[PDB]
């Protein structure tokens, strides 16, 4: 038996694969600590890897399997049940088995994703320092015409202080907060101006190295359900620019609250989608 992660109809993202929309055809790459490509209810189709002695298609941290799996885990009768199933899946390594990678490592893998045609890209990480570099690479693809996600940063509340990091604080890139299954914001999400919605982050249940499945709580977790939604939105509508789709996302979101600490609100991508 398949279970439906409560962040798939949260999102609204049961409604709009009834329709038959599953992000077939789009291309989404998981810049992350790789993916257990082995896994059964997972379909990686490519990669590349930055990190040294670590193939692609291996995760020994399996913090990058878990986001592979809120985006596309399979439609079946096991595991679990990713937003856009039908979605073609690159896994792009770029962080080691303990979870860091370099600045270099990362751009390369944000390049790699723009020369490869990937449509949309997901990084669930982030740094409290950007660089040039990278600030360079997400604004080439977002103008190339690639959906940048990125999880806003674990790093909650602090009188007034914005806890956004990098790459999410760049304008080319939409910074995804956490909410839980009640909807009400998990107090580890980060707060700042550059906010711009809200997915579910906390309590995620996703693929796990070595043919399971585990809970994690986070915004790395949030950011591939817009990523997911993202490749919906493109799956019904392949005409639309990136920018488009971003818009579409938050112009519709469900309005939680000041846009400090919820941005445009909680994703409704059946909204979205229209
Ligand atoms: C996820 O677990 C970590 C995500 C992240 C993104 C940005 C800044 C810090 C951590
Ligand atoms: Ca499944």
């Amino acid at each position: 038996a398949q279970t439906v992660p409560y962040g798939i109809p949260l999102i609204k993202a049961d409604k709009v694969q009834a329709q038959g929309f599953k992000g077939a055809n789009v291309k989404v790459a998981v810049l992350d600590t790789g993916i257990q490509a082995s896994h059964p209810d997972l379909n990686v189709v490519g990669g590349a890897s930055f990190v040294a002695g670590e193939a692609y298609n291996t995760d020994g941290n399996g913090h990058g399997t878990h986001v592979a799996g809120t985006v596309a885990a399979l439609d079946n009768t096991t595991g679990v049940l990713g937003v856009a199933p039908s979605v073609s899946l690159y896994a792009v390594k770029v962080l080691n088995s303990s979870g860091s990678g370099s600045y270099s490592g990362i751009v390369s893998g944000i390049e790699w994703a723009t020369t490869n045609g990937m449509d949309v890209i997901n990084m669930s990480l982030g740094g409290a320092s950007g660089s040039t570099a990278m600030k360079q690479a997400v604004d080439n693809a977002y103008a190339r015409g690639v959906v940048v996600v990125a999880a806003a940063g674990n790093s909650g509340n602090s009188g007034s202080t914005n806890t956004i990091g990098y790459p999410a604080k760049y304008d080319s890139v939409i910074a995804v907060g956490a909410v839980d299954s009640n909807s009400n914001r998990a107090s580890f999400s980060s707060v700042g101006a550059e906010l711009e919605v809200m997915a579910p982050g906390a309590g995620v249940y996703s693929t796990y190295p070595t043919n399971t499945y585990a809970t994690l709580n986070g915004t790395s977790m949030a950011s591939p359900h817009v990523a997911g939604a993202a490749a919906l939105i493109l799956s019904k509508h392949p005409n639309l620019s990136a920018s488009q789709v971003r818009n579409r996302l938050s112009s519709t979101a469900t309005y939680l609250g000041s846009s400090f600490y919820y941005g445009k609100g909680l994703i409704n991508v059946e909204a979205a989608a229209q």
